[PDB]
């Protein structure tokens, strides 16, 4: 058979594991290999072709649901072979592990759930696992080494898979236009952006402080749009006892996210840790300024392009306060900062990771 089954928890489409694996299964596809995908739950639109299998398994506990969709995916694949087995979560028997999260292990060194994601972690980067791994953060493989002892061969770095939809268009300047108009922002208004699904630990937090804590001039004239596949309400009342009421907004997924990043005036992206951070590489070649942590495994990315400013560690409110405040206040410094995304654009191997992942999962 040509099948490969595509293994992931969760598929839905406002997410970077899930759009990585959306843009591996349809190049794969194209090489002539047809799609079966396990998952707990898919939302959204089906591929032509795919074969998706949600699992009827159930549990109070995530991690033993977990255990017992691995049990659910290996009964079926018994009974119906696949060429091979691509996984973008952490479990036992994958042909091949994409590394869409960091190091587990290195995390809880800062029961029940410890050593299930442990185990699973481990039934990948154990010596003794057939696994073979694509990276996507380099930070990560000194950590994985350090806890399992993986062999250096069974790893194999990608370069960014940035979708070409969100490199700027040749109508740039008539979307930007369009999409201010639409939100009602005017020349002398600044807009923050915050995107992506998990704002708690993308520090949506950090964010709204630093909105608040910003001079009278700027202060008036900035507002922040967050915008994920998450819950808003835990947000409501910072925002209230800020008095930020009137100047943010907390949107659910888009998939306009091309139009945010030419509408915007800043990316803000004060992650608590991040992977990765592709909406990192989507404001650069958008010509989107960042302002962003530097636990961020893309943030070196804006510090070498010059396009934007990274915030060292450890974090300090004030820094952030301070450096949003400062970039906010040099226009000409944006402009040069957006010049040089798209510069960087132009040059660097930000788009390739889908063919790459393809090459190595088909051989
Ligand atoms: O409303 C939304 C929100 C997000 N996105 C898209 O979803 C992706 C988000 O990817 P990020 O890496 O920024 O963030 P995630 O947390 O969703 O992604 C996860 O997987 C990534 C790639 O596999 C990285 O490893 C990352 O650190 C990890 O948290 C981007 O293409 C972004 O444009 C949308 O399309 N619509």
């Amino acid at each position: 058979m040509a099948t490969l089954a595509f293994i992931l928890y969760k598929y839905f489409p406002f997410g970077g594991l899930q759009r990585d694996f959306m843009r591996i299964a349809l190049e794969c596809q194209r090489r002539g290999h047809d799609i079966r995908v396990y998952t707990l739950i898919w939302e959204g639109d089906v591929p032509d072709g795919f074969e998706v299998l949600v699992a009827p398994v159930r549990s109070i506990f995530n991690h033993r649901r977990n255990e017992k969709f691995t049990a659910w995916v290996r009964a079926d694949l018994d009974r119906r072979p696949v060429q091979r087995v691509i996984g973008f979560n952490k479990m036992p028997g994958l042909d091949v592990y994409y590394a869409a999260d960091a190091c587990f292990e290195e995390k809880a060194q800062t029961w029940g759930r410890y050593r299930h994601f442990a185990g699973y972690e481990r039934a990948v980067f154990d010596p003794a696992s057939k696994t073979e791994i694509l990276m996507i953060s380099e930070v990560q493989q000194p950590l994985f080494v350090k806890h399992y002892g993986t062999q250096a061969e069974r790893f194999h770095l990608l370069p960014p898979g940035i979708s070409q939809d969100r490199r700027a268009p040749a109508n740039a300047a008539d979307v930007r236009a369009e999409f201010r108009r639409e939100f009602g922002l005017e020349e002398d208004d600044l807009l923050l952006v915050q995107i992506g699904s998990g704002f708690k630990t993308k520090g949506l937090d950090r964010s709204l402080k630093a909105l608040s804590a910003l001079p009278k001039a700027l202060r008036r004239r900035t507002r922040l749009i967050a915008i994920g596949q998450d819950d808003p309400k835990p947000f409501l009342l910072q925002i209230a006892a800020l008095g930020l009421n009137d100047q943010v907004q907390i949107l659910k997924g888009r998939s306009d996210i091309p139009r945010f990043l030419l509408g915007a005036d800043l990316l803000i992206h004060p992650a608590y840790n991040e992977n990765t951070g592709t909406v990192l590489l989507e404001a650069l070649v958008s010509g989107l300024p960042v302002l962003v942590t530097d636990v961020c495994g893309y943030a070196h990315y804006i510090a070498e392009a010059d396009a934007g400013r990274v915030l060292p560690s450890p974090f300090e409110q004030d820094s952030l306060n301070r450096l949003l405040a400062e970039m906010l206040e040099d226009a000409p410094a944006r402009a040069a900062w957006s010049r040089n995304g798209l510069a960087y654009a132009d040059h660097a191997d930000l788009y390739s990771m889908p063919q790459r992942a393809a090459d190595l999962i088909l051989g």
